[PDB]
Protein backbone atom coordinates (compact mmCIF):
# COMPACT_ATOMS: atom_id res chain seq x y z
CA UNK A 1 0.00 0.00 0.00
CA UNK A 2 2.12 3.24 -1.34
CA UNK A 3 2.22 6.21 0.71
CA UNK A 4 0.50 9.22 -0.55
CA UNK A 5 2.52 12.39 -2.24
CA UNK A 6 -0.64 14.35 -2.14
CA UNK A 7 -3.68 14.61 0.07
CA UNK A 8 -6.51 16.54 -0.09
CA UNK A 9 -7.71 18.96 3.52
CA UNK A 10 -11.32 20.37 3.90
CA UNK A 11 -11.33 23.39 5.84
CA UNK A 12 -14.89 24.77 7.23
CA UNK A 13 -15.43 27.57 9.42
CA UNK A 14 -18.65 28.18 10.66
CA UNK A 15 -19.93 31.30 13.51
CA UNK A 16 -22.92 29.19 14.55
CA UNK A 17 -24.64 32.15 16.18
CA UNK A 18 -25.00 30.26 19.30
CA UNK A 19 -27.69 28.09 18.06
CA UNK A 20 -27.72 24.30 16.88
CA UNK A 21 -27.42 23.37 13.61
CA UNK A 22 -30.16 21.89 11.61
CA UNK A 23 -30.49 18.35 10.72
CA UNK A 24 -28.64 18.32 7.12
CA UNK A 25 -25.25 20.04 6.86
CA UNK A 26 -23.90 18.20 4.32
CA UNK A 27 -23.60 20.45 1.60
CA UNK A 28 -20.71 22.04 3.77
CA UNK A 29 -18.42 19.63 3.58
CA UNK A 30 -19.36 18.72 -0.63
CA UNK A 31 -18.22 22.79 -1.11
CA UNK A 32 -21.73 23.16 -2.52
CA UNK A 33 -23.57 26.68 -2.39
CA UNK A 34 -21.55 30.11 -3.35
CA UNK A 35 -17.94 31.17 -5.20
CA UNK A 36 -15.49 28.19 -6.08
CA UNK A 37 -17.57 24.88 -5.64
CA UNK A 38 -16.87 20.99 -6.42
CA UNK A 39 -17.56 19.44 -8.79
CA UNK A 40 -20.81 17.07 -8.01
CA UNK A 41 -18.33 14.29 -9.65
CA UNK A 42 -16.31 14.16 -6.78
CA UNK A 43 -19.28 14.24 -4.10
CA UNK A 44 -18.31 10.48 -3.18
CA UNK A 45 -14.59 11.01 -2.83
CA UNK A 46 -13.88 11.62 1.04
CA UNK A 47 -11.36 14.28 1.74
CA UNK A 48 -7.80 12.88 3.55
CA UNK A 49 -8.66 15.50 6.89
CA UNK A 50 -11.75 17.70 7.82
CA UNK A 51 -11.07 19.95 9.85
CA UNK A 52 -13.86 21.95 11.08
CA UNK A 53 -13.66 25.53 13.26
CA UNK A 54 -16.48 26.77 14.76
CA UNK A 55 -17.46 29.90 16.89
CA UNK A 56 -20.41 31.09 18.62
CA UNK A 57 -20.84 26.86 19.09
CA UNK A 58 -23.32 26.11 21.35
CA UNK A 59 -22.94 21.87 21.22
CA UNK A 60 -21.32 20.27 23.70
CA UNK A 61 -18.10 18.25 21.74
CA UNK A 62 -19.53 14.83 22.14
CA UNK A 63 -22.75 16.73 20.19
CA UNK A 64 -20.96 18.13 17.91
CA UNK A 65 -19.02 14.95 16.74
CA UNK A 66 -21.65 12.74 16.57
CA UNK A 67 -23.36 15.35 14.04
CA UNK A 68 -19.85 15.64 12.32
CA UNK A 69 -19.01 11.81 12.20
CA UNK A 70 -22.63 10.81 10.68
CA UNK A 71 -22.81 14.01 7.88
CA UNK A 72 -19.64 12.44 7.07
CA UNK A 73 -20.73 8.57 7.26
CA UNK A 74 -23.78 9.70 4.89
CA UNK A 75 -21.26 11.63 2.37
CA UNK A 76 -18.90 8.93 2.06
CA UNK A 77 -19.74 5.25 3.35
CA UNK A 78 -16.26 5.91 6.06
CA UNK A 79 -16.57 6.63 9.21
CA UNK A 80 -13.67 9.12 10.32
CA UNK A 81 -11.70 8.43 13.07
CA UNK A 82 -11.12 11.42 15.46
CA UNK A 83 -7.55 13.37 15.40
CA UNK A 84 -8.72 16.04 17.85
CA UNK A 85 -10.73 18.38 19.18
CA UNK A 86 -10.17 21.13 21.73
CA UNK A 87 -12.61 24.48 22.30
CA UNK A 88 -12.21 27.44 24.41
CA UNK A 89 -15.17 28.98 25.34
CA UNK A 90 -17.35 28.89 22.37
CA UNK A 91 -14.65 28.41 20.15
CA UNK A 92 -13.63 25.06 18.67
CA UNK A 93 -11.78 22.81 15.88
CA UNK A 94 -12.39 19.12 15.03
CA UNK A 95 -10.01 17.19 12.56
CA UNK A 96 -10.92 13.99 12.00
CA UNK A 97 -8.89 11.71 8.79
CA UNK A 98 -9.77 8.76 7.41
CA UNK A 99 -8.66 5.38 8.96
CA UNK A 100 -6.35 4.29 6.68
CA UNK A 101 -4.71 7.55 7.66
CA UNK A 102 -4.69 6.82 11.32
CA UNK A 103 -1.04 5.40 11.44
CA UNK A 104 0.26 7.87 9.65
CA UNK A 105 -0.35 10.64 11.93
CA UNK A 106 1.28 11.30 15.08
CA UNK A 107 2.56 14.26 17.63
CA UNK A 108 -0.98 15.17 17.93
CA UNK A 109 -0.63 19.23 19.75
CA UNK A 110 -3.04 21.46 20.86
CA UNK A 111 -3.37 24.82 22.27
CA UNK A 112 -5.26 27.93 22.59
CA UNK A 113 -4.72 31.50 23.26
CA UNK A 114 -7.32 34.21 24.71
CA UNK A 115 -7.18 37.79 23.43
CA UNK A 116 -7.56 41.05 24.86
CA UNK A 117 -7.38 42.32 28.79
CA UNK A 118 -10.09 42.55 31.26
CA UNK A 119 -13.23 43.75 29.53
CA UNK A 120 -12.20 42.37 26.00
CA UNK A 121 -10.79 38.92 27.66
CA UNK A 122 -13.43 36.10 28.03
CA UNK A 123 -14.64 35.55 24.52
CA UNK A 124 -12.58 35.92 21.66
CA UNK A 125 -8.98 33.94 20.66
CA UNK A 126 -8.19 31.04 19.17
CA UNK A 127 -7.97 27.36 19.16
CA UNK A 128 -5.52 24.98 17.32
CA UNK A 129 -4.37 21.86 16.04
CA UNK A 130 -1.02 20.75 14.76
CA UNK A 131 0.46 17.20 14.02
CA UNK A 132 2.61 15.04 11.62
CA UNK A 133 1.37 13.31 8.35
CA UNK A 134 4.49 10.78 7.65
CA UNK A 135 7.17 13.48 6.98
CA UNK A 136 4.55 16.73 6.55
CA UNK A 137 4.07 18.73 9.19
CA UNK A 138 0.44 20.27 9.34
CA UNK A 139 -1.34 23.03 11.70
CA UNK A 140 -4.62 24.53 11.87
CA UNK A 141 -5.76 27.41 13.52
CA UNK A 142 -9.52 28.08 14.21
CA UNK A 143 -9.84 32.15 15.57
CA UNK A 144 -12.49 34.54 16.73
CA UNK A 145 -11.43 37.79 16.22
CA UNK A 146 -12.82 40.97 17.94
CA UNK A 147 -15.72 42.08 16.20
CA UNK A 148 -17.06 46.00 15.29
CA UNK A 149 -16.19 47.71 11.93
CA UNK A 150 -14.44 50.23 13.71
CA UNK A 151 -11.78 47.58 15.16
CA UNK A 152 -9.59 46.18 12.30
CA UNK A 153 -6.87 47.70 14.67
CA UNK A 154 -8.13 45.13 17.35
CA UNK A 155 -7.66 42.41 15.10
CA UNK A 156 -4.53 42.48 13.70
CA UNK A 157 -3.33 42.89 17.56
CA UNK A 158 -5.43 39.72 18.32
CA UNK A 159 -3.89 37.94 15.10
CA UNK A 160 -0.52 38.52 16.52
CA UNK A 161 -1.12 37.51 19.66
CA UNK A 162 -2.67 34.98 18.42
CA UNK A 163 0.95 33.73 16.19
CA UNK A 164 2.97 34.48 19.10
CA UNK A 165 1.41 32.25 21.64
CA UNK A 166 -0.06 29.64 20.30
CA UNK A 167 2.20 26.63 21.27
CA UNK A 168 1.95 24.13 18.49
CA UNK A 169 4.11 21.99 16.65
CA UNK A 170 7.95 21.23 17.71
CA UNK A 171 8.87 23.03 20.81
CA UNK A 172 12.56 22.73 19.64
CA UNK A 173 12.22 24.95 17.11
CA UNK A 174 12.17 27.39 19.91
CA UNK A 175 12.52 30.69 17.76
CA UNK A 176 9.98 29.96 15.33
CA UNK A 177 6.09 31.05 16.31
CA UNK A 178 3.11 29.22 14.61
CA UNK A 179 4.13 30.92 11.00
CA UNK A 180 7.24 28.59 10.54
CA UNK A 181 6.80 25.69 12.27
CA UNK A 182 4.45 23.70 9.06
CA UNK A 183 5.00 22.59 5.90
CA UNK A 184 1.58 23.87 5.53
CA UNK A 185 -0.39 26.27 8.29
CA UNK A 186 -4.12 26.66 7.55
CA UNK A 187 -5.50 29.47 9.40
CA UNK A 188 -9.37 30.45 9.02
CA UNK A 189 -12.21 31.28 11.88
CA UNK A 190 -14.47 34.41 12.12
CA UNK A 191 -12.01 36.88 11.38
CA UNK A 192 -14.52 39.51 11.75
CA UNK A 193 -13.30 42.04 9.50
CA UNK A 194 -16.18 44.09 7.43
CA UNK A 195 -16.72 45.59 4.21
CA UNK A 196 -15.88 49.54 4.89
CA UNK A 197 -18.19 51.62 3.40
CA UNK A 198 -20.48 54.04 4.40
CA UNK A 199 -23.29 53.22 6.92
CA UNK A 200 -25.82 55.29 4.49
CA UNK A 201 -24.49 52.85 1.62
CA UNK A 202 -26.45 49.98 3.60
CA UNK A 203 -28.98 49.47 0.22
CA UNK A 204 -26.75 49.95 -2.55
CA UNK A 205 -24.26 46.92 -1.11
CA UNK A 206 -27.31 44.99 -0.85
CA UNK A 207 -28.04 45.92 -4.30
CA UNK A 208 -24.48 45.29 -5.53
CA UNK A 209 -24.65 41.57 -3.43
CA UNK A 210 -28.11 40.89 -5.26
CA UNK A 211 -26.27 41.72 -8.76
CA UNK A 212 -23.37 39.17 -7.55
CA UNK A 213 -21.33 42.23 -8.28
CA UNK A 214 -18.72 41.87 -5.79
CA UNK A 215 -15.54 44.22 -7.10
CA UNK A 216 -16.64 47.95 -5.25
CA UNK A 217 -17.33 45.72 -2.33
CA UNK A 218 -14.19 43.46 -2.07
CA UNK A 219 -12.12 46.80 -2.55
CA UNK A 220 -13.31 47.94 0.85
CA UNK A 221 -12.46 44.84 2.44
CA UNK A 222 -10.19 45.43 5.78
CA UNK A 223 -8.76 42.13 5.30
CA UNK A 224 -7.84 42.42 1.96
CA UNK A 225 -6.77 46.08 2.52
CA UNK A 226 -4.74 45.64 5.95
CA UNK A 227 -3.19 42.32 4.04
CA UNK A 228 -1.80 44.71 1.11
CA UNK A 229 -0.75 47.36 3.62
CA UNK A 230 1.11 44.40 5.19
CA UNK A 231 -0.29 45.30 8.63
CA UNK A 232 -1.63 41.29 9.00
CA UNK A 233 -1.23 38.04 7.36
CA UNK A 234 2.37 38.76 6.08
CA UNK A 235 3.20 36.03 3.69
CA UNK A 236 -0.15 34.12 3.79
CA UNK A 237 -2.50 33.28 0.77
CA UNK A 238 -6.08 33.56 0.10
CA UNK A 239 -8.16 32.34 -2.56
CA UNK A 240 -10.35 34.79 -4.77
CA UNK A 241 -13.71 35.78 -3.06
CA UNK A 242 -16.43 34.96 -6.05
CA UNK A 243 -19.20 34.44 -2.55
CA UNK A 244 -21.92 37.18 -1.69
CA UNK A 245 -20.98 38.18 1.94
CA UNK A 246 -21.39 35.44 4.57
CA UNK A 247 -22.52 38.50 7.31
CA UNK A 248 -25.07 39.33 9.07
CA UNK A 249 -28.32 37.18 7.46
CA UNK A 250 -31.55 36.95 8.86
CA UNK A 251 -31.97 33.63 10.42
CA UNK A 252 -33.98 31.04 8.58
CA UNK A 253 -33.82 32.77 5.46
CA UNK A 254 -30.53 33.67 3.18
CA UNK A 255 -32.75 36.59 1.67
CA UNK A 256 -32.05 39.44 4.16
CA UNK A 257 -29.13 41.21 5.11
CA UNK A 258 -30.02 42.11 8.96
CA UNK A 259 -27.48 45.34 9.26
CA UNK A 260 -29.36 47.87 11.25
CA UNK A 261 -28.01 48.93 14.55
CA UNK A 262 -30.06 46.66 17.62
CA UNK A 263 -29.83 47.23 21.02
CA UNK A 264 -28.56 43.50 20.45
CA UNK A 265 -26.06 45.16 18.40
CA UNK A 266 -24.89 47.43 21.20
CA UNK A 267 -26.45 50.12 18.40
CA UNK A 268 -23.65 49.26 16.14
CA UNK A 269 -24.06 48.35 12.48
CA UNK A 270 -23.55 45.14 10.64
CA UNK A 271 -23.33 45.75 6.83
CA UNK A 272 -22.73 42.96 4.69
CA UNK A 273 -19.15 41.45 5.36
CA UNK A 274 -17.39 38.33 4.21
CA UNK A 275 -16.40 37.86 8.25
CA UNK A 276 -15.49 34.16 7.76
CA UNK A 277 -12.16 33.66 5.86
CA UNK A 278 -9.62 30.91 4.89
CA UNK A 279 -6.03 31.69 4.40
CA UNK A 280 -2.90 29.54 4.34
CA UNK A 281 0.74 29.85 3.91
CA UNK A 282 3.20 26.54 3.24
CA UNK A 283 6.37 26.30 2.68
CA UNK A 284 8.54 27.26 -0.49
CA UNK A 285 7.72 25.33 -3.59
CA UNK A 286 5.39 22.73 -1.88
CA UNK A 287 2.69 21.75 -3.91
CA UNK A 288 -1.00 23.95 -2.58
CA UNK A 289 -3.38 24.06 -4.47
CA UNK A 290 -6.80 25.29 -3.47
CA UNK A 291 -9.87 23.39 -5.28
CA UNK A 292 -12.87 25.18 -3.38
CA UNK A 293 -14.06 28.33 -1.64
CA UNK A 294 -17.34 29.29 -0.93
CA UNK A 295 -20.30 29.48 1.37
CA UNK A 296 -23.55 27.04 1.52
CA UNK A 297 -26.83 28.49 0.60
CA UNK A 298 -29.05 25.96 2.79
CA UNK A 299 -28.18 26.13 6.20
CA UNK A 300 -29.80 29.25 7.35
CA UNK A 301 -29.69 28.55 11.47
CA UNK A 302 -27.11 31.00 12.19
CA UNK A 303 -26.64 34.99 11.06
CA UNK A 304 -23.45 33.53 9.32
CA UNK A 305 -23.37 31.30 6.20
CA UNK A 306 -20.60 28.38 6.69
CA UNK A 307 -17.75 29.10 4.82
CA UNK A 308 -15.53 25.80 2.77
CA UNK A 309 -12.29 25.88 1.21
CA UNK A 310 -10.63 22.51 0.14
CA UNK A 311 -6.65 22.14 -0.50
CA UNK A 312 -4.71 19.34 -2.44
CA UNK A 313 -1.51 19.43 -0.35
CA UNK A 314 1.65 17.95 -1.21
CA UNK A 315 3.00 15.33 1.68
CA UNK A 316 6.41 12.83 2.00
CA UNK A 317 6.99 9.86 3.52
CA UNK A 318 8.31 9.12 6.94
CA UNK A 319 12.40 8.35 5.34
CA UNK A 320 14.67 5.64 6.13
CA UNK A 321 17.87 4.84 4.86
CA UNK A 322 20.35 2.47 6.34
CA UNK A 323 22.23 5.79 7.48
CA UNK A 324 20.06 8.42 9.07
CA UNK A 325 17.95 8.91 10.88
CA UNK A 326 20.35 7.86 13.92
CA UNK A 327 23.81 9.22 11.87
CA UNK A 328 25.00 11.47 9.08
CA UNK A 329 24.88 10.57 5.19
CA UNK A 330 28.72 12.09 4.62
CA UNK A 331 27.62 12.07 0.90
CA UNK A 332 25.63 14.64 1.93
CA UNK A 333 26.04 18.68 2.26
CA UNK A 334 24.62 21.66 2.66
CA UNK A 335 26.90 24.99 1.93
CA UNK A 336 25.68 28.83 2.01
CA UNK A 337 27.98 31.39 -0.26
CA UNK A 338 28.40 34.87 -0.28
CA UNK A 339 25.08 34.97 2.69
CA UNK A 340 24.22 38.28 4.43
CA UNK A 341 21.16 39.42 6.70
CA UNK A 342 20.10 42.99 5.86
CA UNK A 343 17.96 44.13 9.59
CA UNK A 344 15.80 47.18 9.50
CA UNK A 345 17.01 47.21 13.54
CA UNK A 346 17.90 50.18 14.85
CA UNK A 347 20.68 48.08 17.53
CA UNK A 348 24.39 47.41 17.12
CA UNK A 349 24.88 44.25 18.64
CA UNK A 350 26.42 41.44 17.12
CA UNK A 351 24.36 38.36 15.41
CA UNK A 352 24.55 34.74 14.75
CA UNK A 353 22.62 32.51 12.93
CA UNK A 354 20.67 28.90 13.72
CA UNK A 355 19.49 26.74 11.07
CA UNK A 356 16.82 24.09 12.05
CA UNK A 357 15.81 20.71 9.78
CA UNK A 358 14.38 17.64 10.16
CA UNK A 359 16.81 16.79 7.69
CA UNK A 360 19.25 17.51 10.76
CA UNK A 361 20.18 15.79 13.84
CA UNK A 362 20.40 19.24 15.96
CA UNK A 363 20.04 22.61 15.06
CA UNK A 364 23.41 24.54 14.01
CA UNK A 365 24.41 28.02 15.41
CA UNK A 366 26.98 29.68 13.33
CA UNK A 367 29.33 32.17 14.20
CA UNK A 368 28.96 35.86 14.67
CA UNK A 369 28.46 37.85 11.40
CA UNK A 370 30.65 41.52 10.37
CA UNK A 371 27.80 44.16 10.87
CA UNK A 372 28.64 46.99 8.29
CA UNK A 373 25.97 49.83 7.53
CA UNK A 374 23.87 49.67 4.47
CA UNK A 375 24.19 52.96 2.16
CA UNK A 376 20.08 53.16 2.66
CA UNK A 377 20.78 53.62 6.79
CA UNK A 378 20.12 49.63 7.05
CA UNK A 379 22.41 47.00 9.18
CA UNK A 380 24.03 44.29 6.97
CA UNK A 381 25.36 41.69 8.78
CA UNK A 382 28.14 39.63 6.64
CA UNK A 383 28.04 36.05 6.75
CA UNK A 384 30.76 35.66 3.45
CA UNK A 385 31.62 32.37 3.24
CA UNK A 386 32.02 31.80 6.94
CA UNK A 387 28.54 30.03 7.79
CA UNK A 388 29.14 26.32 8.46
CA UNK A 389 28.82 23.14 6.05
CA UNK A 390 25.41 21.62 7.12
CA UNK A 391 25.44 17.56 7.30
CA UNK A 392 22.43 16.00 6.79
CA UNK A 393 20.71 12.97 8.15
CA UNK A 394 19.83 11.21 4.73
CA UNK A 395 21.66 11.91 1.23
CA UNK A 396 19.01 11.05 -1.50
CA UNK A 397 17.71 13.41 -3.48
CA UNK A 398 14.23 12.21 -3.51
CA UNK A 399 14.38 13.03 0.39
CA UNK A 400 16.82 15.82 0.75
CA UNK A 401 15.18 18.16 -2.31
CA UNK A 402 11.90 18.05 -0.33
CA UNK A 403 13.23 19.78 2.82
CA UNK A 404 13.58 23.05 4.07
CA UNK A 405 15.91 25.34 6.27
CA UNK A 406 14.23 27.30 8.80
CA UNK A 407 17.03 30.27 9.78
CA UNK A 408 16.87 32.94 13.03
CA UNK A 409 19.00 35.24 12.97
CA UNK A 410 20.03 36.22 16.40
CA UNK A 411 21.21 38.68 18.69
CA UNK A 412 24.95 37.70 20.70
CA UNK A 413 23.94 39.82 23.62
CA UNK A 414 20.45 38.69 24.23
CA UNK A 415 20.01 35.51 21.85
CA UNK A 416 16.48 36.54 21.30
CA UNK A 417 15.59 36.27 17.81
CA UNK A 418 15.37 39.30 15.50
CA UNK A 419 14.28 37.45 12.30
CA UNK A 420 12.77 33.95 11.21
CA UNK A 421 12.60 33.24 7.48
CA UNK A 422 12.59 29.72 5.70
CA UNK A 423 14.94 28.44 2.59
CA UNK A 424 13.23 25.79 0.35
CA UNK A 425 16.20 22.56 -0.84
CA UNK A 426 14.01 22.12 -4.28
CA UNK A 427 16.52 23.36 -6.15
CA UNK A 428 16.89 23.62 -9.87
CA UNK A 429 20.59 22.08 -9.67
CA UNK A 430 22.63 19.74 -7.38
CA UNK A 431 26.77 20.67 -6.70
CA UNK A 432 25.90 24.34 -8.24
CA UNK A 433 26.22 27.44 -6.54
CA UNK A 434 22.43 28.96 -6.82
CA UNK A 435 20.59 32.43 -5.08
CA UNK A 436 18.01 31.93 -2.21
CA UNK A 437 16.36 34.09 -0.25
CA UNK A 438 13.90 34.50 2.56
CA UNK A 439 12.22 37.56 3.67
CA UNK A 440 12.80 38.04 7.48
CA UNK A 441 10.04 38.21 10.17
CA UNK A 442 9.76 38.58 13.74
CA UNK A 443 6.64 38.18 16.07
CA UNK A 444 5.51 37.86 12.03
CA UNK A 445 6.55 41.32 11.17
CA UNK A 446 8.87 41.95 8.25
CA UNK A 447 12.28 42.91 9.63
CA UNK A 448 15.07 42.10 7.65
CA UNK A 449 16.04 39.44 4.86
CA UNK A 450 18.39 36.91 4.30
CA UNK A 451 20.09 36.20 0.65
CA UNK A 452 23.02 34.99 -0.69
CA UNK A 453 23.60 31.50 -2.77
CA UNK A 454 23.86 27.41 -1.19
CA UNK A 455 25.35 24.51 -2.57
CA UNK A 456 23.25 21.19 -2.42
CA UNK A 457 25.01 17.97 -2.37
CA UNK A 458 23.06 14.87 -2.70
CA UNK A 459 23.94 10.99 -3.42
CA UNK A 460 23.23 11.78 -7.17
C1 LIG B 1 -2.81 6.80 16.87
N1 LIG B 1 -2.35 8.18 16.82
C2 LIG B 1 -2.71 9.03 15.70
C3 LIG B 1 -4.22 9.18 15.59
C4 LIG B 1 -5.00 9.32 16.72
C5 LIG B 1 -6.37 9.46 16.58
C6 LIG B 1 -6.95 9.45 15.32
C7 LIG B 1 -6.16 9.30 14.20
F1 LIG B 1 -6.71 9.30 12.97
C8 LIG B 1 -4.79 9.18 14.33
S1 LIG B 1 -0.80 8.51 17.41
N2 LIG B 1 0.33 7.88 16.32
O1 LIG B 1 -0.66 7.96 18.76
O2 LIG B 1 -0.62 9.95 17.59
Amino acid sequence: QPEPDMITIFIGTWNMGNAPPPKKITSWFLSKGQGKTRDDSADYIPHDIYVIGTQEDPLSEKEWLEILKHSLQEITSVTFKTVAIHTLWNIRIVVLAKPEHENRISHICTDNVKTGIANTLGNKGAVGVSFMFNGTSLGFVNSHLTSGSEKKLRRNQNYMNILRFLALGDKKLSPFNITHRFTHLFWFGDLNYRVDLPTWEAETIIQKIKQQQYADLLSHDQLLTERREQKVFLHFEEEEITFAPTYRFERLTRDKYAYTKQKATGMKYNLPSWCDRVLWKSYPLVHVVCQSYGSTSDIMTSDHSPVFATFEAGVTSQFVSKNGPGTVDSQGQIEFLRCYATLKTKSQTKFYLEFHSSCLESFVKSQEGENEEGSEGELVVKFGETLPKLKPIISDPEYLLDQHILISIKSSDSDESYGEGCIALRLEATETQLPIYTPLTHHGELTGHFQGEIKLQTSQ
